[PDB]
């Protein structure tokens, strides 16, 4: 289903996928995803968030988020829970 | 109806009622609610927060409360929208 989100969700947002640390700022409705890789790289995407159809676009792949408090669940647009991403401020 | 909210809502959370300045404080379930009056004083309440049945506690007075990523919205029981408040982090 499309679960509308909430609209103010500014803050920075951690979490682990792969072996890599994620970092997730948002302002308004964009934001930015940072990726730390093992060797101590970054790779650095633009984010935008549709609240109204839970849709997360990082770079130009497309994701559905859910939003509890302070904690963003980011799924595949299959919800294959092997690719969740849980990421926390 | 009785509608579960995210159990992580750390922060501190800024509003008004009545003409007071209201800052919420959470800390795991509990917190503490702190009304800034006209002449400068404070009352200072303390939350506790019952995530599974939407209660929060302020002293002893039983209100709902529904979490919407930054912003925590606060009612009556008979949630009279007179008594609405809401509140910012
Ligand atoms: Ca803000
Ligand atoms: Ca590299
Ligand atoms: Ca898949
Ligand atoms: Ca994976
Ligand atoms: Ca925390
Ligand atoms: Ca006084
Ligand atoms: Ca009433
Ligand atoms: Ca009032």
């Amino acid at each position: 289903q499309p679960v509308a989100q909430p609209t103010d969700i500014d803050g920075t947002y951690t979490g682990q996928d792969d072996g890599d640390r994620i970092t997730l700022v948002v302002t308004g409705t964009t934001g930015t995803w940072t990726e730390l890789e093992s060797d101590g790289d970054q790779k650095v995407k633009q984010v935008t968030l549709d609240s109204a159809n839970q849709r997360m676009i990082i770079g130009d792949d497309v994701k559905i988020y859910t939003v509890n408090g302070n904690q963003i669940v980011v799924d595949d647009m299959d919800r294959d829970p092997s690719d969740q991403i849980v990421l926390t401020k």
